[PDB]
């Protein structure tokens, strides 16, 4: 019964092409009037110099505009990573706020942060022709501080993917190799980011969603606390999960971008738009602080086995820290098992994915999420009877299986208070032992296409910090050498169960890409985290800074 989701996709791909098409005819007006304008010298300025010629005068806002719009167009017919066209952002360029601290800085957006006049479909059927009433509130401060959001990026239908295709937009392609997936749900952000389209986005992630995406395609990325940023106005698929929290955060090419954004963001305007964000300004001075740290660190979480690539990123990152004077600290978090099988599964999956089914009716399954919708149809009983089957030989699947079953208010009540009693644990363990940040890896290099959705495992890395609510961010350190590849017919993992067997092959082949380190602070220290992650990138990529 899927012909209405048919005409939705019809539609949506007629609007995105007729965006491309106007986004075009306005770059090509701007060259001929412009021919001797260095667009190559402009769009390598990092943002912090961009911004200071914008607030000078050296840059009109209508050059930076019109040639990152150019690039856009141009990085986009090898990703498909656009979406739409703000429609009235040039109208936005013209009347920008002069003394923001954005002042016509082009800033592209995951398509659930809703902006007037136009659908965040998040690649699903029932949100097609369904325009938002107004601007969403980061969109507003955006605005506010000078920014010009100009387009929407794609996500894996749903959101719940670290893949990036939907049957609307179809699917994006990792900027550095197209059979290699972005990652996700911030893919559309990570491609056009990673391949110069765009010098600051904004992200979501609930178990990793601006990390993958930052990590595979070779950029930055902060997730912040939960609340440390508003989160009204933002399209969603469930509503009211509140055991598992969502952050919104910034991507970018540099750390020094996504500590600039933060401290846009942290103003009177936000604060005032949404009186349910704590009214806590960005602290320069934590951010710029040259104090030795005590950086706890892991190599493995000993659930997902890294990559060789990932190993030798968080060994090389963590023996430079060393020698530039930090005190490296063994460090794992306890209970990781716990954290990710019942607490962020049955955070997730608390009403055994019905709400989230609902989104599905009429509509296709896109392939990158793999058997998730088949798995979340099925009945409670037969959920509960194939994970006893499979405990003996997978225990993950049938863990897994086991906490994505439906429950009541009272269990919903009891996960809630343990997720709180696991906080305070690590809380406590990592105070311990003194900890002022921790350093971990990072799931890398990017996996191939469609196959993050039978990689779940691989979340590991990433989801204990949405399961916590730690701000964490991830920096590029290197690339695969053609040895860490070849290291990979060696990758065996700790269960030897289908997401093993999955992540080993999605791995390979992966020669000269990215990979990243995870930098992580305690709740509501952003600026801890940043300052750290402004230290990996200065000692493993100097000429960023
Ligand atoms: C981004 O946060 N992606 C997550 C992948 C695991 C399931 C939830 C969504
Ligand atoms: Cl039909
Ligand atoms: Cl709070």
């Amino acid at each position: 019964g899927r012909q209405k989701a048919r005409g939705a996709a019809t539609r949506a791909r007629q609007k995105q092409r007729a965006s491309l098409e106007t986004m075009d005819k306005a770059v090509q007006r701007f060259r001929l009037q412009n021919p001797d304008l260095d667009s190559e010298a402009l769009l390598t300025l990092p943002l912090l110099q961009l911004v200071q010629k914008l607030q000078s005068g050296e840059l009109s806002p209508e050059a930076v505009f019109f040639t990152y719009l150019g690039k856009a167009w141009e990085v986009n017919k090898g990703t498909n990573c656009v979406t739409s066209y703000l429609t009235d952002c040039e109208t936005q360029l013209s009347q920008a706020p002069r003394q923001g601290l954005l002042y016509g800085v082009p800033v592209s957006l995951k398509e659930c942060f809703s902006y007037k006049g136009h659908d965040s479909t998040l690649g699903l059927s029932l949100n097609e022709g369904m325009p938002s009433e107004s601007d969403c509130v980061v969109v507003q401060v955006l605005k506010l501080q000078g920014a010009v959001p100009f387009v929407h990026t794609n996500v894996p239908q749903s959101m719940f993917s670290y893949d990036c295709s939907n049957p609307l937009f179809g699917q994006t392609m990792n900027p550095w190799k197209s059979s290699k997936s972005p990652g996700g749900s911030s893919g559309g952000e990570g491609a056009l980011i990673g391949s110069g389209g765009s010098p600051l986005g904004l992200g979501t992630d609930i178990g990793g969603s601006i990390r993958f995406p930052s990590a595979f395609c070779g950029i930055c990325g902060l997730k912040p606390t939960g609340n440390r940023l508003s989160k009204s106005g933002l399209k969603g698929c469930v509503y009211g999960q509140t055991a598992v929290q969502l952050s919104l955060g910034p991507m970018a090419r540099d750390v020094e971008s996504l500590a600039l954004c933060l401290k846009a963001l942290l103003c009177e305007h936000l604060f005032t738009l949404d009186p349910t964000v704590p009214p806590l300004p960005f602290r320069e001075e934590v951010y710029r602080s040259s104090r030795p740290l005590r950086v706890g660190y892991y190599e493995t979480d000993n659930y997902t086995m890294p990559s060789p690539a990932m190993r030798r990123a968080l060994i090389e990152t963590k023996q430079r820290l060393e020698a530039a004077g930090h005190t490296l600290i063994p460090f794992l978090p306890n209970n990781i098992p716990y954290a990710l099988e019942v607490l962020s599964t049955g955070g997730l999956f608390s009403d055994g994915g019905r709400s989230f089914l609902q989104n599905f009716k009429g509509d296709f399954v896109d392939p990158c999420l793999g058997d998730l919708i088949l798995i979340l149809r099925l009945p409670s009983w037969f959920k509960r009877l194939l994970s006893l089957l499979l405990k003996p030989l997978f225990p993950r699947l049938a863990a897994f299986l086991n906490n994505m079953r439906p429950r009541s208010a009272e269990k919903l009540w009891k996960l809630q208070h343990e997720i709180e009693m696991y906080r305070q644990s690590v809380i406590a363990q990592w105070k311990a032992m003194n900890l002022d940040v921790l350093l971990t890896p990072m799931l890398g290099p990017a996996l191939d296409l469609n196959t993050p959705g039978r990689a779940t495992g691989a979340v590991s890395y990433t989801m204990l910090y949405n399961c916590l609510d730690f701000p964490a961010g991830v920096v590029p350190v290197t690339t695969v050498t053609a040895e860490d590849d070849a290291q990979m017919e060696l990758y065996k993992g700790y269960f030897g169960d289908i997401w093993d067997i999955i992540l080993k092959k999605a791995m390979k082949n992966s020669v000269g890409l990215p990979v990243a380190v995870q930098c992580v602070a305690l709740p509501w220290q952003e600026e801890l985290c940043l300052r750290f992650m402004r230290e990996v990138e200065q000692l493993m990529t100097p000429q960023k800074q």
